C-alpha cells in the first residue's frame, strides 16, 4: 500500500489534533468524494473510561439527520482505532469570515443565524450534551451554509477570530457548577451580535475586564442596528439565566422569523 487507507477512503493531510487523535481529509477512492475522518485512538478511550460514553455518542449522533450538523457517515472499527467517516466542509470558521469581511447583510445574518439557531435545538432535543456550544465550531461550506460540530466530547476539536474568551456566559465565567442550554443561547446571541456588528459584544484586550464586560453585561448597540433584532440581542445577552431568552422566544420573535425557511424548524 504505502498510505493510511481506512475503508473506502485514503487518508491525506491533517486537518486537526485533538484528543482522541487527528483528524485528517480522507478521499474516497473511486468516488473522489472529499471527507474528514476523526481518529479515536481506543487506548486514550479506555484510560478516560468514557468506552460506554463514546460509543453512546457515536450511536446517537449516527441518528442525527439535520442539514447544518457536521454528519457522520459511518464508523470503521479497528482493533486500535474508530474511524468517524465525517462531512468535511471547506469554508472555515464562521468567526474568522467576520473577522476578515465585517459584518454581513442583515439578510445573511439572518439565514444564518436561523441555520444555527435550528442546530443548536435539534442537539439540545436529540442528545445528552456534554459540551456547549463553541462559536469557534461554528464552520461554513463552500455554499455559505453553516456547519455545526455536534456537542459530545468526541468534538473536542479546533486545531490546524477576534478574541476566545469572549463567547464565555456569565454563569460559565463565574464557575457555576450546574449550566443548562441557556449557555448555548448567550453564545448564539455573541454569534448574532458578530454577524451583524462585524465585532464581537464584549471584546477587551485586557482578559480580567473582558469578564468585568461580560458580568455587566452591558454592550453596545449601534444605531444602524434594527430595532427589532435590537431587542432580541438584549434579551439572548442576558446575564441572568434565568432571565434569558428560550429558543420559543427566539422562534416567536418577529425578525427571526422572516423569510424563515420550512426544512430547519420542523417542530
Ligand atoms: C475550520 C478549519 C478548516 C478551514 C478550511 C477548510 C476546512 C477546514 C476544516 O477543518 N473543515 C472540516 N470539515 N469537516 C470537519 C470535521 C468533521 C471536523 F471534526 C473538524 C474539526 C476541526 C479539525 N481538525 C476543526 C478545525 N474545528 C474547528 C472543528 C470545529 C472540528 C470539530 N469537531 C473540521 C472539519
Ligand atoms: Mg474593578
Ligand atoms: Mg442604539
Amino acid at each position: 500500500d504505502g498510505r493510511v487507507k481506512i475503508g473506502h477512503y485514503v487518508l491525506g493531510d491533517t486537518l486537526g489534533v485533538g484528543t482522541f487523535g487527528k483528524v485528517k481529509i480522507g478521499e474516497h477512492q473511486l468516488t473522489g468524494h472529499k471527507v474528514a475522518v476523526k481518529i479515536l485512538n481506543r487506548q486514550k478511550i479506555r484510560s478516560l473510561d468514557v468506552v460506554g460514553k463514546i460509543k453512546r455518542e457515536i450511536q446517537n449522533l449516527k441518528l442525527f439527520r439535520h442539514p447544518h450538523i457536521i454528519k457522520l457517515y459511518q464508523v470503521i472499527s479497528t482493533p486500535t482505532d474508530f474511524f468517524m467517516v465525517m462531512e468535511y466542509v471547506s469554508g472555515g470558521e464562521l468567526f474568522d469570515y467576520i473577522c476578515k469581511h465585517g459584518r454581513v447583510e442583515e439578510m445573511e445574518a439572518r439565514r444564518l443565524f436561523q441555520q444555527i439557531l435550528s442546530a443548536v435545538d435539534y442537539c439540545h432535543r436529540h442528545m445528552v450534551v456534554h459540551r456547549d456550544l463553541k462559536p469557534e465550531n461554528v464552520l461554513l461550506d463552500a455554499h455559505m451554509n453553516a456547519k455545526i460540530a455536534d456537542f459530545g466530547l468526541s468534538n473536542m476539536m479546533s486545531d490546524g477570530s477576534c478574541g476566545s474568551p469572549n463567547y464565555a456566559a456569565p454563569e460559565v465565567i463565574s464557575g457555576r457548577l450546574y449550566a443548562g442550554p441557556e449557555v448555548d443561547i448567550w453564545s448564539c446571541g455573541v454569534i448574532l451580535y458578530a454577524l451583524l456588528c462585524g465585532t464581537l459584544p464584549f471584546d477587551d484586550e485586557h482578559v480580567p475586564t473582558l469578564f468585568k464586560k461580560i458580568r455587566g453585561g452591558v454592550f453596545y448597540i449601534p444605531e444602524y442596528l434594527n430595532r427589532s433584532v435590537a431587542t432580541l440581542l438584549m434579551h439572548m445577552l442576558q446575564v441572568d439565566p434565568l432571565k434569558r431568552a428560550t429558543i420559543k422566544d427566539i422562534r416567536e420573535h418577529e425578525w427571526f422569523k422572516q423569510d424563515l425557511p420550512s426544512y430547519l424548524f420542523p417542530e
